[PDB]
DNA sequence: CCCGCCCGGGCATGGGGCCG
DNA sequence: CGGCCCCATGCCCGGGCGGG
């Protein structure tokens, strides 16, 4: 068909799914999440990471890396330029969690990657708080 | 820059600027958020309210009418969808607001026009919260 | 007046995959 | 390997329709 508006990243089943070049980001924050990354039933989604800056290459990747039960990346989105100007765009990622803990820790998990990784981009991050759950049951 | 990428919906500086779909509830939301509208430099952006349903077009009607000085919408994005499945897509907007007051009154505008035009259809919202100030200036 | 839902066109890719 | 490439792609515009 036509797209007209953006779709939502498909989930993973097999790790072939994943595309090849976002699996090894991906297979870290695997490692790095244990059981933090797995589907609570009991918890509900409040909380999310944005994650943002002017590389939408990496961030592509960083969407395409952090999939799992518990987290789940949004797409490739942005802020709105806050110039009447038209500036530099500034891209982002919601990376949506089903506790604060997880959050933090998929916040360290990025910066663990970044450590490991100089060529990757240094990107910025905040800990985001929702008054109600959305529904990614 | 980056035609696959998302791009951050255009400022207006005179009315007619905005888009004709977008315009009555540009209209409105200009009034109802009144003072609170205008950006306060000593604000910074914080909060948000993201609204979301299955409608895009709506959705993108949302996005375009809300841009002014202290409430700044980003583009129509999406949320994962918990299942390997086909289900209906979950569309999202993200409402920038500099602070708490502003953004239960962006909530509170969007309840009050759908009140007033019971043809429209009615958006899930929540209030969120960032840790970290973004930069929008 | 405004609603949801529909459609075609156009840009400049940029990332999966080949090859040096 | 890992740098490079090129056409399937992801994005957005804006008009239109029948209806309440």
């Amino acid at each position: 068909p036509h797209p007209r508006y953006q779709q939502p990243p498909v989930p993973y089943r097999q790790i072939d799914d994943c595309p090849a070049k976002a699996r090894p980001q991906h297979i870290f924050y695997q490692q790095f999440l244990g059981k933090d990354g797995r589907r609570d039933p009991k918890c509900q989604w409040e909380f999310a990471v944005i994650f943002w800056g002017n590389d939408p290459y990496g961030l592509k990747k960083l969407s395409q890396a952090f999939q799992f039960g518990g987290v789940k990346a949004g797409p490739v989105s942005c802020l709105p330029h806050p110039g009447p100007d038209q500036s530099p765009i500034t891209y982002c990622v919601y990376v949506y969690c089903q506790n604060a803990a997880t959050s933090k820790k998929v916040q360290m998990a990025r910066l663990e990657w970044e450590a490991s990784h100089p060529l990757a981009g240094n990107l910025q991050s905040s800990i985001v708080s929702f008054d109600d759950p959305l529904p990614l049951t």
